[PDB]
Protein backbone atom coordinates (compact mmCIF):
# COMPACT_ATOMS: atom_id res chain seq x y z
CA UNK A 1 0.00 0.00 0.00
CA UNK A 2 0.88 3.69 -0.10
CA UNK A 3 0.35 6.88 2.21
CA UNK A 4 0.76 10.06 0.56
CA UNK A 5 4.27 12.15 1.20
CA UNK A 6 4.88 13.07 4.11
CA UNK A 7 2.38 10.87 5.76
CA UNK A 8 -0.57 13.39 6.53
CA UNK A 9 -3.19 11.83 9.26
CA UNK A 10 -6.18 12.56 11.34
CA UNK A 11 -5.22 13.59 14.60
CA UNK A 12 -7.81 12.39 16.18
CA UNK A 13 -9.92 9.00 16.18
CA UNK A 14 -13.87 10.29 15.96
CA UNK A 15 -14.36 12.02 12.78
CA UNK A 16 -17.15 13.79 11.30
CA UNK A 17 -19.11 13.54 7.79
CA UNK A 18 -21.82 15.51 6.17
CA UNK A 19 -23.42 14.48 3.17
CA UNK A 20 -23.81 17.83 1.77
CA UNK A 21 -25.80 16.69 -0.99
CA UNK A 22 -27.56 13.72 -2.93
CA UNK A 23 -27.60 12.34 -5.99
CA UNK A 24 -30.94 11.95 -7.82
CA UNK A 25 -30.14 8.74 -9.18
CA UNK A 26 -30.78 6.65 -5.86
CA UNK A 27 -33.18 7.55 -3.37
CA UNK A 28 -31.42 9.58 -0.06
CA UNK A 29 -31.31 6.16 1.94
CA UNK A 30 -29.65 4.05 -0.79
CA UNK A 31 -27.21 7.07 -0.83
CA UNK A 32 -26.93 7.08 3.02
CA UNK A 33 -26.64 3.28 3.39
CA UNK A 34 -23.86 3.15 1.11
CA UNK A 35 -21.76 5.93 3.24
CA UNK A 36 -22.69 4.69 6.37
CA UNK A 37 -21.25 0.94 4.57
CA UNK A 38 -18.57 3.06 3.02
CA UNK A 39 -17.16 4.56 6.45
CA UNK A 40 -17.95 1.07 8.66
CA UNK A 41 -15.18 -0.40 6.67
CA UNK A 42 -12.67 1.64 8.30
CA UNK A 43 -14.04 1.46 11.30
CA UNK A 44 -14.22 -1.99 11.57
CA UNK A 45 -9.97 -2.16 11.27
CA UNK A 46 -9.56 0.90 13.23
CA UNK A 47 -9.47 2.93 16.48
CA UNK A 48 -11.63 5.73 14.06
CA UNK A 49 -15.39 6.19 14.75
CA UNK A 50 -17.50 8.56 12.92
CA UNK A 51 -20.59 10.55 13.84
CA UNK A 52 -22.92 12.31 11.33
CA UNK A 53 -23.76 15.88 11.13
CA UNK A 54 -26.77 17.80 9.19
CA UNK A 55 -25.48 21.27 9.84
CA UNK A 56 -22.07 23.17 9.38
CA UNK A 57 -18.40 21.77 8.84
CA UNK A 58 -17.85 18.15 9.27
CA UNK A 59 -14.80 16.29 8.63
CA UNK A 60 -15.35 14.95 5.67
CA UNK A 61 -17.77 16.55 3.69
CA UNK A 62 -19.59 14.58 1.11
CA UNK A 63 -21.33 15.89 -2.57
CA UNK A 64 -22.28 15.15 -5.38
CA UNK A 65 -21.41 17.65 -8.44
CA UNK A 66 -20.32 17.78 -12.00
CA UNK A 67 -17.62 19.59 -14.02
CA UNK A 68 -16.85 22.77 -12.05
CA UNK A 69 -17.81 22.30 -8.86
CA UNK A 70 -15.47 24.86 -6.52
CA UNK A 71 -12.30 23.51 -6.46
CA UNK A 72 -8.80 23.28 -8.86
CA UNK A 73 -10.10 20.21 -10.06
CA UNK A 74 -13.38 19.80 -12.14
CA UNK A 75 -15.20 16.58 -13.44
CA UNK A 76 -14.80 15.70 -16.80
CA UNK A 77 -18.42 14.14 -17.88
CA UNK A 78 -19.08 10.56 -17.89
CA UNK A 79 -16.80 7.96 -17.56
CA UNK A 80 -12.95 8.60 -16.71
CA UNK A 81 -12.65 9.94 -13.24
CA UNK A 82 -15.62 8.46 -11.31
CA UNK A 83 -14.71 11.01 -7.94
CA UNK A 84 -12.20 12.55 -5.89
CA UNK A 85 -11.10 12.69 -2.41
CA UNK A 86 -8.75 14.60 -0.44
CA UNK A 87 -5.79 12.85 2.46
CA UNK A 88 -6.32 14.12 5.81
CA UNK A 89 -6.18 18.04 7.10
CA UNK A 90 -7.93 21.27 7.39
CA UNK A 91 -10.48 22.58 5.17
CA UNK A 92 -11.16 21.08 2.10
CA UNK A 93 -9.30 18.47 2.92
CA UNK A 94 -10.57 15.02 3.76
CA UNK A 95 -13.43 15.70 1.57
CA UNK A 96 -14.70 13.52 -1.01
CA UNK A 97 -16.87 14.59 -4.23
CA UNK A 98 -18.37 12.17 -6.34
CA UNK A 99 -19.07 13.14 -10.40
CA UNK A 100 -22.60 13.17 -10.74
CA UNK A 101 -22.31 12.46 -14.12
CA UNK A 102 -22.06 8.71 -13.98
CA UNK A 103 -25.24 6.72 -13.38
CA UNK A 104 -25.08 5.76 -9.69
CA UNK A 105 -26.27 2.11 -8.50
CA UNK A 106 -26.57 0.27 -5.65
CA UNK A 107 -25.18 -2.37 -7.55
CA UNK A 108 -22.79 -3.67 -10.31
CA UNK A 109 -25.09 -2.16 -13.04
CA UNK A 110 -23.46 1.33 -13.51
CA UNK A 111 -20.82 2.79 -11.04
CA UNK A 112 -21.83 1.43 -7.31
CA UNK A 113 -21.67 4.21 -5.01
CA UNK A 114 -21.05 1.99 -2.17
CA UNK A 115 -17.66 1.09 -3.80
CA UNK A 116 -15.95 4.14 -4.96
CA UNK A 117 -17.21 5.97 -1.59
CA UNK A 118 -14.92 3.35 -0.18
CA UNK A 119 -12.10 4.01 -2.28
CA UNK A 120 -12.06 7.51 -1.63
CA UNK A 121 -12.62 7.41 2.12
CA UNK A 122 -9.47 5.70 1.75
CA UNK A 123 -8.36 8.47 1.02
CA UNK A 124 -9.08 10.98 3.35
CA UNK A 125 -8.11 8.58 5.84
CA UNK A 126 -4.39 8.96 4.54
CA UNK A 127 -4.28 5.84 2.42
CA UNK A 128 -2.76 6.94 -1.39
CA UNK A 129 -2.70 4.50 -4.06
CA UNK A 130 -2.34 0.72 -3.82
CA UNK A 131 -0.12 -1.80 -6.49
CA UNK A 132 -2.08 -4.69 -5.12
CA UNK A 133 -4.89 -5.19 -8.00
CA UNK A 134 -7.05 -6.98 -5.29
CA UNK A 135 -6.62 -3.62 -3.27
CA UNK A 136 -9.51 -1.45 -2.54
CA UNK A 137 -6.65 1.38 -2.81
CA UNK A 138 -5.86 -0.06 -6.19
CA UNK A 139 -6.17 3.37 -8.65
CA UNK A 140 -9.02 1.84 -11.04
CA UNK A 141 -12.59 1.15 -10.25
CA UNK A 142 -13.51 -2.44 -12.15
CA UNK A 143 -17.08 -3.77 -12.20
CA UNK A 144 -17.07 -6.41 -9.32
CA UNK A 145 -19.28 -9.62 -10.47
CA UNK A 146 -20.06 -9.91 -6.93
CA UNK A 147 -20.80 -7.28 -3.94
CA UNK A 148 -21.36 -10.13 -2.05
CA UNK A 149 -17.70 -11.22 -1.91
CA UNK A 150 -16.19 -8.34 -1.61
CA UNK A 151 -13.74 -7.44 1.36
CA UNK A 152 -10.83 -5.13 2.21
CA UNK A 153 -7.63 -6.89 1.51
CA UNK A 154 -4.92 -7.93 4.37
CA UNK A 155 -3.04 -4.88 2.15
CA UNK A 156 -5.87 -2.21 2.88
CA UNK A 157 -5.74 -3.11 6.65
CA UNK A 158 -2.14 -2.85 6.92
CA UNK A 159 -2.13 0.28 5.57
CA UNK A 160 -4.79 1.58 7.45
CA UNK A 161 -3.48 0.39 10.51
CA UNK A 162 0.30 1.15 10.02
CA UNK A 163 -1.69 4.93 10.48
CA UNK A 164 -4.61 4.46 12.97
CA UNK A 165 -3.35 1.04 14.56
CA UNK A 166 -5.53 -1.81 14.80
CA UNK A 167 -9.13 -1.28 16.61
CA UNK A 168 -8.66 -1.51 20.68
C1 LIG B 1 -9.06 9.49 -9.46
C2 LIG B 1 -9.67 9.23 -8.07
N1 LIG B 1 -10.91 8.44 -8.22
C3 LIG B 1 -10.70 7.10 -8.81
C4 LIG B 1 -11.42 6.05 -7.94
C5 LIG B 1 -11.38 4.65 -8.53
C6 LIG B 1 -11.88 3.53 -7.67
C7 LIG B 1 -11.04 2.46 -7.36
C8 LIG B 1 -11.50 1.40 -6.59
C9 LIG B 1 -12.79 1.40 -6.12
C10 LIG B 1 -13.64 2.46 -6.42
C11 LIG B 1 -13.18 3.52 -7.19
C12 LIG B 1 -11.29 7.10 -10.21
O1 LIG B 1 -12.33 7.71 -10.45
N2 LIG B 1 -10.61 6.43 -11.13
C13 LIG B 1 -11.08 6.34 -12.51
C14 LIG B 1 -9.93 6.37 -13.48
C15 LIG B 1 -9.02 7.53 -13.35
C16 LIG B 1 -7.97 7.31 -14.37
N3 LIG B 1 -6.95 8.33 -14.37
C17 LIG B 1 -5.71 8.11 -14.80
N4 LIG B 1 -5.37 6.89 -15.24
N5 LIG B 1 -4.80 9.09 -14.80
C18 LIG B 1 -11.84 5.05 -12.74
O2 LIG B 1 -11.53 4.03 -12.14
N6 LIG B 1 -12.76 5.09 -13.72
C19 LIG B 1 -13.60 4.12 -14.18
C20 LIG B 1 -14.69 4.52 -14.95
C21 LIG B 1 -15.62 3.58 -15.42
C22 LIG B 1 -15.45 2.24 -15.12
C23 LIG B 1 -14.36 1.83 -14.36
C24 LIG B 1 -13.44 2.78 -13.90
C25 LIG B 1 -8.63 8.64 -7.12
O3 LIG B 1 -8.93 7.75 -6.28
O4 LIG B 1 -7.47 9.08 -7.20
CA1 LIG C 1 -12.75 18.71 5.45
CA1 LIG D 1 -16.52 11.31 -14.87
CA1 LIG E 1 -25.82 10.95 -12.11
ZN1 LIG F 1 -13.90 18.23 -6.21
ZN1 LIG G 1 -7.85 6.67 -5.43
Amino acid sequence: FRTFPGIPKWRKTHLTYRIVNYTPDLPKDAVDSAVEKALKVWEEVTPLTFSRLYEGEADIMISFAVREHGDFYPFDGPGNVLAHAYAPGPGINGDAHFDDDEQWTKDTTGTNLFLVAAHEIGHSLGLFHSANTEALMYPLYHSLTDLTRFRLSQDDINGIQSLYGPPP
